[PDB]
């Protein structure tokens, strides 16, 4: 059960001091997927967007802290359910190796409460991804229910048999804001890939 | 407290078939064809991809146990080779969502080994599992259980349809695909039962 190695996989880069402060621009160590261009290059807040954000005590948006650390990383869409999606994406180090099991474990918030006014209640779906070059080989697509202002753990399990056409290439990791309801935020948090035998 | 929602054809039993491993190439009553690479052409032959109901019985070649549910398994088999596309089962219901309401969905996905005369049914495409409400996949599992030859194994969706789901009032819908992402490029699928219960 050894760890592979993603950058920023807490989303605790960068620092942030105010409780429920955030950044409007893509993690370090992540990029936007962006399959629909819903995501504009130059964000502010209220347009669609990513980054990460401060879920300390105190924290209105949610009745618990952070799943890790301090921070969690959020894809708010503005366009209405349908338009598409867009999250984050990190391809990795570590390639595909026969003979074993990948675990993929991400917490995925439904944020709750107001923003400037406007009501955080619903939620947009999710879907958790695992790659090897731009194949999905795995995938969880939306099964969880969460509530708004709580998190649960999403996992993802694969395992690469000597045939498989795949072997060698690059893993990845998306998270997806899937558009499928408003209010259409969501964060993730607390990214883990183990590896192991079979 | 929990009701069924009547799928038809839910465990491919129709049609009847009487020999051993035998199957046709047909699209199962009941199912529509998903097809949205045009993988799968409208008149089907042995050396053609294709998908249909085959028996698994006393005798299979294929499985190390009988099918799970019944005489027959609903298969999809795509002789083209992996990256290109996906194709499989499809059946929209005569329910509609509900809000305040959690479905259940559960199949039985099956991957057929044994060995054709030279030709190896080692290895597996590669499976996904959806819900759907109009063409809004709600809930889907991609690919998650690990599943080896000759054997099947349950996977089960799940969603909660809350008051505010843009999609209420929609017939829902149930997809079985086959995801041409490793050779041999054959899956079953059978059992088909999908469940409705208070959240
Ligand atoms: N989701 C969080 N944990 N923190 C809030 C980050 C702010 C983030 N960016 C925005 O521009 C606003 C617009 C409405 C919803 N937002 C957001 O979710
Ligand atoms: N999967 C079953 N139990 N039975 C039917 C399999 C038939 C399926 N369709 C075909 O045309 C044959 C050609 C060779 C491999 N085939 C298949 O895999
Ligand atoms: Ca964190
Ligand atoms: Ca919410
Ligand atoms: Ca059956
Ligand atoms: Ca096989």
């Amino acid at each position: 059960v050894v760890s592979i190695p993603i950058n920023n996989a807490g989303f605790e880069d960068p620092f942030i001091e105010v409780v429920d402060d955030y950044t409007v621009d893509t993690p370090p160590g992540w990029t936007t997927y962006n399959p629909n261009n819903l995501v504009p290059e130059k964000r502010t807040t209220w347009t669609s967007n990513n980054g990460v954000g401060y879920v300390g005590p105190g924290t209105q948006f949610y009745n618990q802290l952070a799943p890790e650390g301090r921070n969690i990383g959020y894809i708010y869409l503005a366009q209405k359910p349908g338009s598409g999606v867009a999250g984050f994406e990190q391809i990795l180090d570590a390639t595909l190796e026969p003979d074993t099991k990948y675990t993929l474990k991400v917490d995925v918030g439904n944020f709750g409460g107001e923003f400037q006014k406007i009501s955080l209640a619903g939620f947009p779906g999710y879907r958790v991804e695992l790659l090897a070059g731009d194949t999905v080989l795995a995938a969880d697509h939306n099964n969880l229910y969460i509530k708004d202002g709580e998190f649960k753990t999403s996992t993802v399990t694969f395992t690469a048999t000597p045939d498989n056409p795949y072997l060698d290439q690059k893993l990845g990791i998306r998270l997806i804001n899937l558009l499928q309801g408003t209010f259409s935020g969501l964060d993730f948090d607390n990214v883990r890939l183990t590896v192991e035998p079979a």
